[PDB]
């Protein structure tokens, strides 16, 4: 019976080394076999729920005649092994693949979706070749773990991010109890301590001291604390520079507030050549996907439009795992929510066609400290040489509002930066108020002219829609640590007062910037803990004891000789 | 095979008229028959993850040995027949119940589970006294649409409520389209347009002129609308006089900000001595079960507890389905996350043992007006005979903020109130700051000695939680439309300038005024888009035209010979 289908729970798949995964099986009322949908979930294979509404509404998948398989990663509730993130996932989505592939039920053709780990591991599935994988669907995912969620391009420990993940999985671990310990009941309590107040979990030196999260889940320090450097540690992990060599089509799902939106649209951008690639980007945050942030509604058309993901995901199964090779006619190869006019918009590609990437150069009259400094930002370069100065003290930070955060109150993206606007550390350039619409919609960058009185800091830059009412509206940011200025592989130290011309990837966004408006950009030397703090030292951060930390006297330069300016990826239609 | 099942789609249940409804039906691979849980749902059967997440991880009630059938409600998606309202749910309900019990699958045990509307036809299946209806489970909830949601204990038209819940329907019905009609899309963009803006169109004068909403659903106006009292059209679809005679257990679950708590924690109170009654009740609002708010977090404990939740249901469900006699062994009878302290506490009742109902009376010298008037709460009654005075004017109502908000900005409830504060018309009273603790947990209310220059308008009055850093949570708050002050079946207008003493049902609340907080109640005259604004003429309300409304001088007395005051639920413990 067409519609109909059953559900098999705890079916257990040896991997090469004999150990056994547990997978649930939903499977259409079916005359021959099927086409087949795999998701590997490291948060239990039995709670669809706290997942699905992130992703989509798969149920009508298997209505409509595919078999969809659920997994529990290696070590985790009901499958066999020892948990440790992301080494054993290319292996194990291998020999897991093999196995379906094998089944009476399995009619050749293999897709996956799925969000955030449940698309990573779709990357590291996507990577074994494996022929009978004809598509994936990875959703706020990375194929490049340091850059994201752990580390990022500019070299700074995403601080808030592990702290917060890795209490959420020793949540799971005391919920997925052998049988329960006498330490269970206190530890849960204690995890429960670093959600409710990440800051100041992340505040804690030395950083590497984790007496609790690095007993439960010692990968925390052994892994990700230990290993700052892009090294080969990391490299063993990532999947990028295999991706250009696939034939695999995607469809890639993103969020301009996602901790993972610089990552998943450069899978995008590696894919697109050589496969069907699709590219769908909300105004989302990882946790917040509703298009309602305290201070900036999006509308009811922004909220995860879980339906129509839907039928889009249909849509190119259909094309790629069933043969039928009209399916995805009328379908945008790129579906951006542009925000500002707050509306969804079809492109052609990603990076959109006639991007100009345009310098907005750092300029004013007298300091640029805070919001009512003199701080302006132009098309045209600034006429003289001049330079801003701020002390930056780890002990006393730019606190993270918004912008990409996972854990650390992660679900208010566009947030209003004005409770830091009157902090002396935070450079604010703007423009004037504009007459006319200015859209920045693609990857984002800065060029600074910077020196420090240290031999190792950090440089920060935000973008911001300062709206006529007054609110400043993060929209995306990055970071530079001195040290990985050039390679984030191998690197070296500052001279103390030297002028330092450095890159800040700031990700990506997609903003009209209307009239009434102005376009802002923050420069400072923190943003904590979206990012962990320099030190200021040159020495292991996260080995560092507050007390031995240094404060450095930081410079930006701007003038005719160091043109500092932000790159904003004009669109004029 | 235990753990196993099996879904059949589309099943087409006959109703007495012959109009069949479409269930789909989870059923355990099983020897025999199984216990059974229905769950009747306006928002599509096949849409198991919008509503699940709100409720319980029910796929772990199948995987344990019971079926659960979903039904489409009468006229809607893959059911036959005409949708209306509540209506149809009493007899639609006994229908599918005894079509239950007669399958080769049912063992003669039914239960049901599920939120809001959800949990409403929970209600209405429970009143046709089905022998084989052993147990009910709503959750947030009512028994009585006129007080929840739609109307409230004061007769004010909750307009937000309505409007918002109504474009809501109306997106469904484009959606569960015969065949897309030509005015599909453009009906769909205007229904967002309201979900976007539910005080402005709340804002349209006269209210009952509903061009939209009054065409896609009738019921709007008709039902709605036009029965501001609480007349026969309202009383034929409330339960709430018929539970007193039922023996149904009953799992209820409620939320602090949550539009139905008042008629939640009513149906607890009416059930409790004739059968095994539970209550949970969480700081949730209907749209919001994170713990988490703008301006207010209560921990991740408070996050909605799905799973906990799930075992507790399952628990109760085997007491009373499966005649497990000791299956509720160590589970509360009633579990309360108490704000302020932000934690959860068992209680062996609802209302609380040891309950201490003190008036708190209003007081101070010279105006209360302004949160920087003179207006102070004291357990003494005031020494002179004072009066605020302010003006009421329709036309800049008080703007609702946090509360029990349902669509509109539903998702704030313990709402920072400080953007009020300056008002004229928003009278504020205040405690001392505390030096000890004071736990109100209970059902709150107020008595005030109101008089007013017009024939008809509203009071409204709002518990407040000062907080040291400036902050001033709404906790809990009602109204009284003066028509209704003695019966909401048969209104009286108010001769103008005559005091009289008026009750203000605030629902109910559960915190811990901490010390160094104060304990605060605004008294004002609107709180709108929650409930409509009072027109001052006594006149039809709904069809006025905000140009034909009057301004009204209101006045609160309070003194010895008038003694205002809050009642608050005072625990000592
Ligand atoms: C997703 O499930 O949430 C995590 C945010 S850090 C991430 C780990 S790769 O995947
Ligand atoms: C629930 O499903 O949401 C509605 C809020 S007004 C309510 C209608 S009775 O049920
Ligand atoms: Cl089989
Ligand atoms: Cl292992
Ligand atoms: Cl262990
Ligand atoms: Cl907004
Ligand atoms: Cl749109
Ligand atoms: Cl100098
Ligand atoms: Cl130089
Ligand atoms: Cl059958
Ligand atoms: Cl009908
Ligand atoms: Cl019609
Ligand atoms: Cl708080
Ligand atoms: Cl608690
Ligand atoms: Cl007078
Ligand atoms: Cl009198």
């Amino acid at each position: 019976v067409d519609g109909n289908y059953s559900v098999a729970s705890n079916v257990m798949v040896p991997m090469r080394d004999g150990v056994r995964l547990a997978v649930d099986l939903y499977r259409p009322d079916a005359d021959g076999p099927v086409p087949v949908l795999l998701v590997r979930n490291p948060y239990d294979k039995f709670d669809v729920f706290a997942w699905s509404t992130q992703s989509t509404n798969w149920l009508e998948f298997v209505r409509d005649g595919y078999a969809v398989v659920i997994q529990d990663t290696r070590g985790l509730f009901a499958s066999e092994g020892e948990f440790v993130p992301h080494v054993d996932d290319e292996a194990d989505a291998e020999d897991t693949l093999s196995w379906i592939l094998e089944q009476a039920w399995c009619d050749g053709n293999v897709g996956m979706f799925g969000v955030s780990y449940l698309g990573v591991t779709q990357w590291q599935a996507a990577v074994s070749g494996v022929g009978g994988l004809k598509a994936i669907a990875p959703s706020m995912a990375s194929a490049d773990l340091y850059r994201a969620p752990w580390y990022g391009p500019g070299g700074a420990l995403s601080v808030e991010a592990l702290l917060g993940w890795s209490a959420l999985i020793g949540r799971g671990l005391i919920t997925s109890r052998s049988d329960a310990r006498p330490e269970d009941a206190a530890d849960f309590v204690q995890l429960a301590a670093i959600l409710n107040d990440v800051a100041g979990a992340a505040s804690v030196t030395p950083l590497a001291e984790q007496p609790l999260l690095g007993r439960l889940i010692p990968w925390v320090i052994d892994q990700v604390v230990d290993h700052p450097d892009n090294d080969e540690s990391w490299q063993s992990i990532s999947l990028f520079e295999r991706l250009g060599g696939l034939a695999t089509p995607a469809l890639i799902t993103a969020g301009w507030y996602d901790g993972f939106v610089g990552e998943s649209l450069r899978t995008f951008v590696a894919v697109k050549d050589n496969a069907d690639a699709r590219l769908v980007v909300g105004p989302w945050s990882h946790s917040n996907l509703t298009g309602r942030n305290a201070d900036r509604k999006f509308g009811i058309a922004a909220t995860y439009p879980i339906q129509e993901a839907t039928t889009m995901h249909k849509a190119f199964f259909d094309r790629h795992l069933r043969g039928e090779t009209d399916a995805l006619a009328g379908v945008p190869k790129v579906r951006l929510f542009v925000m500002g006019i707050d509306e969804w918009r079809d492109e052609t590609d990603w990076p959109l066609p006639d991007t100009a990437y345009t310098p907005f150069y750092l300029g004013g009259s007298g300091a640029a400290n805070t919001s009512t400094g003199g701080g302006t930002l132009s098309t045209s370069i600034s006429g003289t040489e001049s330079a801003d100065t701020y002390l930056y003290d780890p002990a006393d930070p730019v606190p993270s509002l918004g912008g990409t955060l996972l854990f650390h109150n992660g679900d208010n993206g566009p947030a209003d930066q004005r409770p830091i606007h009157d902090r002396d550390d935070v450079l604010c350039y703007s423009t004037e108020v504009l007459t006319d619409p200015v859209e920045v919609t693609g990857t984002v960058s800065a060029r600074l002219f910077v020196s420090s009185s240290a031999v190792d800091t950090d440089f920060t830059a935000k973008l911001v829609d300062v709206f006529p009412d007054g609110r400043a509206i993060a929209l995306c940011d990055g970071i530079v640590r001195m040290r990985y200025r050039e390679t984030l592989v191998n690197p070296t130290l500052i001279e103390a007062g030297e002028i330092y011309e450095v890159a800040i990837d700031m990700l990506a966004t997609s903003n009209v910037f209307l009239p009434g408006h102005r376009i802002m950009v923050q420069v400072s030397s923190s943003n904590f803990p979206k990012y962990d703090r320099n030190s200021n030292t040159g020495g292991v951060i996260a080995r560092e004891q507050l007390e031995e930390m240094c404060t450095a006297v930081n410079r930006i330069h701007r003038g005719p000789e160091h043109p500092s300016h932000i790159v904003l990826p004009i669109i004029k239609r």
